[PDB]
C-alpha cells in the first residue's frame, strides 16, 4: 500500500488529463500531470469525495459515504495551464437562470432553435436574449475561435455589473496596512529591523493585474505597543509625521490623509520611515501590548478610505495590556484529556468574533505573523484571521540566525500573492442535492453565502452536500461554484467553476468512483472542527465510526479485510489522522502548536492534507543515478542504518542520518569526517561542490518549491535527542503517545467492522 498506490497512478496517468468526461476521477494528488480544461472544472479548482453520486437519499444512507467537495477558487496554476478567460457581456452582465440564478455554462441545454435554454440545474426554461452572444464579438477582442468560454470551458470569469457591488457602485482599489509590534520583545531580536529593511524592497512587488506596470494597492504603516502610532507619509513630506492614539477602548482614529499612499510617489518618505522605526524604538522597555485595537484601527482606516484591503500584523506576545481584548495566560495542560479541553481552541473572549464580523463587512482580511517565546494563545489570536479568510504564520523562539530565510520567504510570498477581496462564494447544484455544511477560513451569516473578506490561491472551502430529492442517471449531478470578488486593481468580477458528476443507481458504481484523499481531507477537517465543541475522545470515536460504517456497509452491500479498490488506503490514512497532534498530542506538543496546525489543516487542499498525514519519505544515498527518488513507506522498518533519508509533510523537512552511514557520504554532505561530528539539528546544508551535495540540495529546493510555505530543515542523527520526535512522522509505526501502528490498527478496524455485523 501507499508506496505502490501512488506509483501505480504515477505510471497510469503521466499523460494529460482532459476534463471532457462527466464524472471522471482525476489522477491522484501525488501524481504530476497536465490539465486541459475542455468542459469540466480542473481538479486544481475542485476535488470530490465521490464522482458518481447515489441518485437518492436511501441509496446514499446505504453506503454512508459523505458527499463532499474541496474547492480552491483562485488556485495557482502551473505555467502551462491556461488561466480562466474573462468574458465581458457589457451592461446586461452574464445570463443567469431566472429561477435558481445559476450562470450560463457548458451544461445549459439550448432548445427550440436556440431561442431558449433549459436550466441544467433546476430545469427552468429561459429565453435567450437575441444579442447575448453576439455582444461578445463586438468588443475589441479577437473573434476567430469557434468556442465561447462560458459555453465550452469548466472555468471562466465574467466582468460584473454594478448590480453586483455594494451601494450599486464599482469598488475602489484595495489597500495594504502593515502593523508592527515595536515592543521590547520585537526590537531585541532584530525583528523590527529585519522587517523594515525587507519592506524597503518588497513594497515594489505589490500585486498587479492586466499589464498594469505599477500596482494600484496603496500602503499604510502603523506600529504599536500598548498604544498605536499612525504614520503620515504623504509624498510632499521629506520626513514621516507620527500621530499617536493612546486612548484604547474608546479609540478614535482620525483621517490624517497622508495615510495610505502610492509606493512610487512616496518612495523617499517611506524609506525614511522604515529607517526611523527601528531607531525610534531601539531603547524601548515596553513589554505589554494590545491586539484587538490594532485590528480595529486598520479596519477603521480601510472603512474611512471606502476600500477593502488587508492588514499584515507582526506580533510577539500575549496581549496583556489593559484594553479591549486583553487576554490571560490560561494555558492549562491538566485540561487536555477532559471535557473542557475544547476551551483551549476557543477564543478567550467574544470580542474577536465580533471584530471579525466588522472586518468581513468592510472587506478587511488579516494576516498574522507570530514570533512567540511563550504561550500567546494562537487559538484566540487567529480568530479574526480565520473568520476573515486570512493566514497565520508562527516562528517559535524566532531568531534571525535561524529564521531569517524562512520568515522572509513566507513574507515575500504572502505580500506578492494573487489575491481577491471582499468576496462571496455560493455553490449551486442540480435539484436533488444541496450544500449543507462548510469548512474553511471564512464567515457565514446565512446557510448559503460563503463570505470571504480576503482570498488567495492556497485557501480551500470544503462543502458537504446531502440529498434533497431524486437525481436522474441521465442528467447527472452538476455543481456550479460562483465566486464574486474584487481584484487587486479594484475590478469586480465573477469566477465560475462547473463540475459535472455522474449519477448512479447501482451501489457498485458508487464504490468504484470515490476518491480517498479527498475523503480524508473532509474527514480530517470535520474532526478538526469537532474539537472545538466535543471532547477529543468523542471526536476520535466519531471519526473511527464514520470509517467503520462505510466499511461495514460495503461488506453488506457488496473473513478477510474488504475494501473497494479506490479506498485501499482509507484505513492507513485514517490511523494517521487519529495520530496527528490535534487528536493525540505527544507530551511535548504545545497548545499553541496544536491550535496553529489545527487552523492550517482547515484550509489545506487535498495535496497538502495527503502529505501532511502521510509524509513522503525519500531515501537519498545508494542509488546515485543522476536524473532518474522513489518514496518509501513511512516506517522505521524501511530505515537502513547505513543510509540517509529526506522526509517532508508539507510543513517540515527532515534529513535522517543513519549512524552507520558511509564516511565519504558524510564528508560530501556535511564536510566532517565522522557521523559523530555531524551537528544535530543542523538547519542548512553547507554548499559543497560535489555531485551528492548538489543533488541533495537541489532535491530540497524542488520539494520546497511545491509547498505553499517555506519548510524548515532539521538534520536528525540516529541515536539520541530529536530522534524520538521524528518517530511521529513514521506514521505506520507505534507512537509513544499511544499511537497504534498501521498493522495493529487494521486488525482493530477489522474487529470494529465485525462488531457492527455481529
Ligand atoms: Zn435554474
Amino acid at each position: 500500500p501507499i508506496q505502490v498506490i501512488e506509483d501505480d497512478r504515477n505510471n497510469r496517468g503521466t499523460e494529460p488529463f482532459v476534463t471532457g468526461v462527466r464524472g471522471q476521477v482525476p489522477p491522484l494528488v501525488t501524481t504530476n500531470f497536465l490539465v486541459k480544461d475542455q468542459g469540466n472544472a480542473s481538479p486544481r479548482y475542485i476535488r470530490c469525495t465521490s464522482y458518481n453520486i447515489p441518485c437518492t437519499s436511501d441509496m446514499a444512507k446505504q453506503a454512508q459515504v459523505p458527499l463532499a467537495a474541496v474547492i480552491k477558487p483562485l488556485a495557482r496554476l502551473p505555467p502551462e495551464e491556461a488561466s480562466p478567460y474573462v468574458v465581458d457581456h457589457g451592461e446586461s452582465g452574464p445570463l443567469r437562470c431566472n429561477r435558481c440564478k445559476a450562470y450560463m455554462c457548458p451544461f445549459m441545454q439550448f432548445i427550440e432553435g436556440g431561442r431558449r435554454f433549459q436550466c441544467c440545474f433546476c430545469s427552468c426554461i429561459n429565453d435567450v436574449p437575441p444579442q447575448y452572444f453576439q455582444h461578445l464579438d463586438h468588443t475589441g477582442k479577437r473573434v476567430d475561435a469557434y468556442d465561447r468560454p462560458e459555453l465550452s470551458l469548466g472555468s471562466y470569469e465574467f466582468l460584473a455589473t454594478v448590480d453586483y457591488c455594494k451601494n450599486n457602485k464599482f469598488p475602489s482599489p484595495p489597500a495594504f496596512i502593515f502593523m508592527i509590534d515595536v515592543s521590547y520583545n520585537a526590537i531585541r531580536t532584530g525583528l523590527v529591523r529585519l522587517l523594515c529593511e525587507e519592506l524597503k524592497s518588497l513594497l515594489d512587488f505589490l500585486p498587479r493585474e492586466g499589464g498594469a506596470e505599477e500596482s494600484a494597492i496603496r500602503v499604510g504603516f502603523v506600529t504599536y505597543n500598548k498604544v498605536l502610532h499612525f504614520y503620515n507619509v504623504k509624498s510632499s513630506l521629506a520626513q514621516p509625521q507620527m500621530m499617536v492614539v493612546s486612548d484604547v477602548a474608546d479609540m478614535f482614529v482620525p483621517l490624517l490623509d497622508g495615510f495610505l499612499v502610492n509606493v512610487n510617489e512616496s518612495r523617499a518618505v517611506i524609506t525614511s520611515l522604515l529607517d526611523q522605526i527601528p531607531e525610534m524604538f531601539a531603547d524601548t522597555r515596553e513589554t505589554e501590548t494590545v491586539f484587538v485595537p490594532v485590528i480595529q484601527a486598520g479596519m477603521e482606516a480601510l472603512k474611512a478610505a471606502e476600500c477593502a484591503g488587508k492588514l499584515f500584523l507582526f506580533h510577539t506576545s500575549l496581549p496583556i495590556a489593559e484594553a479591549p481584548g486583553k487576554l490571560k495566560n490560561r494555558d492549562d495542560r491538566k485540561l487536555i484529556n477532559t471535557d473542557k479541553e475544547k476551551t483551549l481552541f476557543q477564543p478567550q473572549t467574544g470580542a474577536y468574533q465580533t471584530l471579525a464580523k466588522e472586518c468581513v463587512a468592510q472587506g478587511c482580511c488579516v494576516d498574522l505573523f507570530l514570533f512567540p517565546n511563550q504561550y500567546v494563545d494562537v487559538a484566540t489570536l487567529s480568530v479574526v484571521p480565520q473568520l476573515t479568510g486570512g493566514s497565520v504564520y508562527k516562528y517559535a523562539s524566532f531568531q534571525v540566525e535561524n529564521d531569517q530565510e524562512r520568515f522572509l520567504s513566507d513574507l515575500r510570498r504572502d505580500v506578492q500573492k494573487v489575491v481577491g477581496f471582499d468576496a462571496v462564494m455560493r455553490v449551486r447544484t442540480s435539484t436533488g442535492i444541496r450544500a449543507v455544511d462548510f469548512f474553511g477560513a471564512f464567515y457565514m451569516s446565512n446557510t448559503t453565502d460563503v463570505e470571504l473578506a480576503g482570498l488567495d490561491g492556497d485557501k480551500t472551502v470544503t462543502v458537504e452536500f446531502k440529498h434533497d430529492d431524486r437525481l436522474n442517471e441521465e442528467s447527472g449531478a452538476l455543481l456550479q461554484c460562483a465566486l464574486l470578488y474584487t481584484s487587486c486593481a479594484g475590478q469586480r468580477r465573477l469566477r465560475i467553476h462547473n463540475l459535472a458528476l455522474n449519477c448512479c443507481t447501482q451501489l457498485a458504481d458508487l464504490y468504484r468512483n470515490c476518491e480517498t484523499d479527498t475523503l480524508i481531507n473532509y474527514m480530517a477537517k470535520f474532526a478538526y472542527r469537532g474539537v472545538l465543541n466535543s471532547p477529543v475522545k468523542a471526536v476520535r470515536d466519531t471519526l473511527i465510526t464514520q470509517c467503520a460504517q462505510i466499511l461495514a456497509c460495503y461488506r453488506k452491500n457488496c473473513g478477510q479485510l474488504i475494501l473497494p479498490e479506490c479506498m485501499k488506503l482509507l484505513p492507513v490514512y485514517l490511523n494517521c489522522v487519529l495520530k496527528s497532534d490535534v487528536l493525540q498530542p505527544g507530551a511535548e506538543v504545545t497548545t499553541d502548536d496544536r491550535a496553529y496546525v489545527r487552523q492550517l489543516v482547515t484550509s489545506m487542499d487535498v495535496t497538502e492534507t495527503n502529505v501532511f498525514f502521510y509524509p513522503r519519505l525519500l531515501p537519498l544515498t545508494k542509488s546515485p543515478v543522476e536524473s532518474t527518488p522513489p518514496a518509501v513507506r513511512a516506517s522505521e522498518e524501511r530505515l537502513s542504518n547505513g543510509d540517509i533519508y529526506l522526509l517532508e509533510n508539507g510543513l517540515n523537512l527532515f534529513l535522517w542520518v543513519g549512524a552507520s552511514v558511509q564516511q565519504g557520504v558524510v564528508q560530501s554532505l556535511f564536510s566532517v569526517s565522522s557521523f559523530s561530528q555531524i551537528t544535530s539539528g543542523l538547519s542548512v546544508l553547507p554548499v559543497l561542490d560535489n555531485p551528492l551535495s548538489k543533488k541533495v540540495r537541489g532535491l530540497i529546493d524542488s520539494l520546497r518549491a511545491q509547498r505553499s510555505r517555506y519548510m524548515k530543515l532539521t538534520v536528525v542523527k540516529q541515536e539520541d535527542k530529536m530522534e524520538m520526535l521524528f518517530k511521529h512522522f513514521l506514521v505506520e509505526d507505534k507512537s509513544l503517545s499511544g499511537g497504534a501502528s498501521y498493522v495493529d490498527f487494521l486488525c482493530h478496524m477489522h474487529k470494529e467492522i465485525r462488531q457492527l455485523l455481529s
